[PDB]
């Protein structure tokens, strides 16, 4: 059907907006602390602490499969990256502090994305 292709035109265009948003969030992490999953060989207890790991490469694979049906789903994943990191690492660490900064800088980008997704549809 034609409707399915119009929805697909919108899921596709959402993906195009989310890709720009992802690239912009990932520029606020020049250290690349959040680029790839935490290594279970280097952190073998990780899953005893964090039940849903997330990272930017994993978000990108989902994005490129058109796996985000709305901005809420995308934001949930971004907040995992931040939230996992602030739980696992102590407050006085470079990692915990990188997450705070990412969150703060990410907020501005996400605020305007919520407007563009509402505005365009
Ligand atoms: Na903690």
């Amino acid at each position: 059907s034609m409707e399915q292709v119009a929805m697909e035109l919108r899921l596709t265009e959402l993906t195009r907006l989310l890709r720009s948003v992802l690239d912009q969030l990932q520029d606020k992490d020049p250290a690349r602390i959040f680029a790839q999953p935490v290594s279970l060989k280097e952190v073998p207890d990780y899953l005893d602490h964090i039940k849903h790991p997330m990272d930017f490469a994993t978000m990108r694979k989902r994005l490129e499969a058109q796996g985000y049906k709305n901005l809420h789903e995308f934001e949930e994943d971004f907040d995992l990256i931040i939230d996992n990191c602030m739980k696992y690492n102590a407050r006085d660490t470079v990692f915990y502090r990188a997450a705070v900064r990412l969150r703060d800088q990410g907020g501005v980008v996400l605020r305007q994305a919520r407007r563009e997704v509402d505005s365009i549809g």
